[PDB]
């Protein structure tokens, strides 16, 4: 109480209208304080018309429900969330603290840690939204977060809450959120988990290189390549991959360093979150021993935190670290250090991690049983017996990683690409989520457009999408910009999000600015742009082959006609 404190007091008296011990809330794992009242999903009318034979298709269906609601958020709570993770043995947290200690030095050997700023944060900000704008405009938001800064550096905190009149708690949240920016976003900022520099991470190296990233490792000798789910990995953070994280404020000048160790001591080894529940309340918990997911730094933090722990599972089935050694509490140092000096770097490169998801060709097969670290550290895998040995693919086109899997395609003149793919129906069923309500028939059609023309860079080896983004183009008049962007994912670089001929922007990503595409040569047609094999395009969800599709596929035009003209009087352009 003595950390959180002062933040749960400022909540209390803020709300001391309705402010309340509930002794029947839901919290055994989480600390409970208190309580204070407060107050399915749209459709893509555009995307829909013009994909009508997956109105009829299960998973479509089922990404036309969300469950925002306060119903839902306390529905997988408890679940999870609601749990704790044993603590790792003696020798296991040795064991992790060299590692950590070992691997935060190599990846600061050339880069240095540094504070990020206002003009950051705010230029950010501008770009992202393109209401928190507003916040960043007013002076008296910045002459606040000085305010929390001087009680961070006091050791204190008052305003950092954590989320699961209004502009001040607002204010409070954005300003909190800053002031991790402020301390922790220069991991994310100076792409500390680049390739180059993280050797295992792929942060700015986009979905499309990530194919030709796991097509590499495949080519490195070893074992099979393992990509293992963790179950509710920010549930798995112990309190010492925390204290494992924070060495890196070791590297940090003085006045960096001690912002950070506000951070770090104050909102995340400590939390004091707010979560919305009906009985619609909001109950203020608190615990020490977990990762807040809407925190600043997370990823990256994450990206370290698996690093780790895939290195020490390497360690285990190459026979460095056994049972007595986890057991240990005088475990010796020399042999670990032994590893990670001489094959560090090398074990690195066999991995491609980006946060919790992760993929890993060991020197050999052992890895599939090395399981005692992996479950004694937290990180146990979802959908599978603990002790059961793990699935290893012998085709990286097998493997999944971050929700996709990847394809060798080979053009009409030679030359050989490597794509992203998934199921068609998850692509096709997000494209026909609109976000929220009160959007125009206009700012339906753009969203529309942003995910056909995201199709077109990403997903044009699928026959079906392909028919469906020129069918979309085609509907949606040409100089209306995309706007709203089509996903959160860390992986997406929105090339899509334009204007310009999209055989132009895919001539830039697939060949000219291809590292992997040695032969430079343009492709001046879409008629040489490669598809999938027909009998993959349909194992990976296309219905091409089905009348349903070839009537769809052949009365395409005149869907394209009845949006035009609900539309009105525009200037369109054809594509099919
Ligand atoms: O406030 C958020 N939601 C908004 C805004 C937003 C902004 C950025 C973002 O991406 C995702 C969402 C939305 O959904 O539109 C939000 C949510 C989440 C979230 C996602 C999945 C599960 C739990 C939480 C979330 O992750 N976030 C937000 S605002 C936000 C700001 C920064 C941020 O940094 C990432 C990248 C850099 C390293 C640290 C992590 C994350 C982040
Ligand atoms: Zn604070
Ligand atoms: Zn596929």
């Amino acid at each position: 109480m003595d950390v959180i404190g002062e933040r749960i007091k400022r909540i209390k008296e803020e709300h001391n209208s309705t402010w309340h011990y509930d002794d029947e809330n839901p919290y055994k794992t989480w600390a409970y304080h208190g309580s204070y009242e407060v107050k399915s999903s749209m459709i893509n009318g555009v995307v829909k018309l013009l994909t009508k034979p997956w109105d009829v298709v299960p998973m479509v269906t089922q990404m036309a429900m969300t469950d925002t609601t306060p119903f839902g958020q306390q529905r997988v709570f408890k679940e999870k969330v609601d749990t704790r993770t044993p603590r790792p043995l003696p020798g296991t947290r040795k064991v992790m603290e060299i590692t950590a200690e070992w691997l935060w030095r190599t990846l600061g050997r050339n880069k240095r840690p540094r504070l990020c700023t206002r003009e950051e944060f705010t230029k950010k900000v501008r770009t992202n939204a393109a209401s928190a704008k507003a916040a960043v405009e007013d002076e008296e938001f910045w002459k606040l977060v000085d305010r929390e800064r001087e009680l961070h550096k006091l050791g204190k905190c008052g305003s950092c809450v954590y989320n699961m009149g209004s502009r001040a708690i607002w204010y409070m949240w954005l300003g909190v959120r800053y002031l991790e920016f402020e301390a922790l976003g220069f991991l994310n900022e100076d792409h500390w988990f680049s390739r180059e520099n993280s050797y295992s991470g792929v942060e700015g190296e986009g979905l499309h290189k990530l194919g030709y990233i796991l097509r590499d490792i495949s080519k490195i000798p070893g074992g099979a390549m393992y990509a293992d789910d963790t179950a509710g990995w920010d549930t798995r953070i112990t309190e010492d991959d925390l204290h494992n994280e924070e060495k890196i404020i070791q590297q940090m000048d003085p006045e960096h360093r001690q912002l950070a160790n506000a951070i770090f001591k104050l909102t995340y080894q400590n939390k004091v979150v707010k979560v919305q529940r009906p009985t619609t309340v909001m109950d203020i918990i608190s615990r020490k021993d977990q990762r807040g997911s809407g925190q600043v730094g997370t990823y990256g933090l994450n990206t370290f935190t698996n690093m780790e722990a895939q290195l020490v599972r390497q360690m285990e089935g190459e026979g460095v670290l056994t049972k007595a050694d986890l057991e240990n509490p005088h475990l010796l140092e020399k042999k670990i250090t032994q590893w990670l000096e001489t094959k560090g770097v090398e074990r690195l490169k066999r991995m491609a991690i980006s946060g919790d998801d992760c993929v890993v060709k060991p020197i050999d097969d052992r890895f599939a049983n090395a399981l005692l670290a992996l479950n004694d550290m937290g990180k146990v895998r979802k959908d599978i017996p603990q002790w059961q040995p793990s699935k290893g693919w012998h085709d990286w086109q097998q493997v999944p990683f971050c929700s996709h899997h990847f394809h060798e395609l080979i053009m009409k003149d030679g030359r050989k690409l490597v794509v992203p793919c998934r199921p068609q129906d998850e692509l096709i069923g997000r494209a026909r989520i609109s976000q929220g309500a009160g959007w125009s028939l206009r700012e339906t059609a753009c969203l529309g457009k942003a995910y056909a023309q995201m199709w077109s860079l990403m997903y044009f080896h699928r026959r079906d999408l392909r028919l469906a983004s020129n069918a979309i183009c085609s509907a949606v008049p040409v100089h209306w910009v995309p706007t709203s962007r089509t996903t959160w994912s860390i992986h997406a670089h929105h090339q899509w999000m334009t204007t310009e001929d999209m055989l132009t922007v895919w001539n830039r990503v697939w060949i000219e600015e291809n590292p992997w595409m040695e032969d430079k040569t343009p492709v001046t047609t879409w008629e040489n742009v490669p598809y999938l094999g027909k009998r993959e395009d349909q194992w990976c969800g296309s219905l091409i082959g089905l009348t349903s599709r070839a009537t769809w596929a052949q009365n395409i035009p005149t869907a394209i006609q009845q949006v035009r003209s609900l539309i009105g009087n525009e200037e369109f352009l054809d594509y099919m």
